[PDB]
Order: C-alpha cells, then sequence, then structure tokens
C-alpha cells in the first residue's frame, strides 16, 4: 500500500536519528521554507502530555534523556552498554485527507490526483519501547524499560516530492511509561 511505504520510510528514517544521536528537527513542518511562506503554523507537539514550542526543544530533551541516563562514569556497571534505545515493535497509518492541498504548488495539484496516493495528509500511531542501559542489541539486559506511543500528522513535502523527507510532522504527540 502506497500509504504504508510512505510512512515506513519515516519511521525508518525518524528513529534511526534518534538511535544515531542525530536532529530530527527538519522532519518537521517548522524547518521548510514551502510551508513557512504559506503560513503554516508550527507543528504541534506534545510530550508525555506537556506542549513543547519547538522540535529544537524535542531535540534537546532527547539529549539531556541520554545525559539522565549515560552511566558511563560507573566502575562496577557492565561496559559496552548504550545509554538510549528506540525499538520500534509496529506502526498504523489513515489517509486523513487524500487531497491535501496547503502551500501545494498548482503544477502538483494538476499532475497529482487524490487517487495518487501522493497529496496525503497521514495519521500515524507508532508503537515501541524505549531501552536503558542496555547492549546495543539485547532486549533482555536493560537496566530500565519504557513502552512508548507516537502520533504523529504527515503532510507532504512539496519541495521533495516535485523533484529528503517526502513527508513533514506538522503534529506529534510522545508517551513514554
Amino acid at each position: 500500500l502506497s500509504r504504508r511505504y510512505a510512512a515506513k520510510s519515516f519511521v525508518e528514517w525518524y528513529y534511526r536519528q534518534i538511535n544515531e544521536n542525530k536532529p530530527v528537527a527538519s522532519g518537521y513542518v517548522n524547518n521548510n521554507a514551502t510551508y513557512t511562506k504559506a503560513g503554516h503554523p508550527p507543528a504541534d507537539i506534545t510530550i508525555n502530555g506537556r506542549v513543547v514550542a519547538t522540535p529544537e526543544e524535542w531535540d534537546t530533551m532527547l539529549k539531556e534523556q541520554r545525559a539522565q541516563h549515560n552511566t558511563s562514569s560507573s566502575s562496577t556497571l557492565p561496559i559496552g552498554r548504550k545509554p538510549v534505545r528506540y525499538d520500534v515493535d509496529c506502526f498504523d497509518v489513515h489517509v486523513i485527507n487524500a487531497d491535501y492541498r496547503f502551500a501545494a504548488p498548482q503544477r502538483m495539484i494538476e499532475q497529482h490526483a487524490p487517487t495518487d496516493g501522493v497529496r496525503m495528509m497521514m495519521a500515524l500511531t507508532v508503537s515501541g519501547s524505549v531501552y536503558f542501559g542496555a547492549s546495543p542489541r539485547s532486549t533482555d539486559d536493560y537496566v530500565i524499560k519504557q513502552h512508548f506511543n507516537d502520533v504523529f500528522i504527515l503532510v507532504p513535502n512539496w519541495d521533495v516530492l516535485e523533484k529528503g523527507r517526502k513527508y513533514l510532522i506538522a503534529s506529534h504527540k510522545y508517551r513514554a511509561y
């Protein structure tokens, strides 16, 4: 399915960035000029029930999470452990609007019909686990394990689709426990 491919590609990118200690801010509408000129509001971001103003702050919170679980200065804890690792279990995607038109160049509207599976606004739900202090590939030797849920609203990246990320985050709700 076209929506599964799009979602799969985003999911793989997004959590790879986090696991490689790289910023995800470039995946949000905030940092796309085409959307910005068209007057799109900043991404709605909620982290464990708290509103976060910018994706850059979310990136900072992820750094802080690593620091919080960085026990490398310990002389007794087992060596070769990674502070934080995100594992995706599965995801679900639902097309909210198959004829999404915000900031769309007119050619893109004409070129892609609502049935072509390109101009989609998608609701993406991701389920997985967060491992703290675990070996790089272990799901058993963690010090702490969380379950997390991510809910994204994705919109088409016109810049890329007419030629980076083919879809951008317009909304993000994160919950981990």
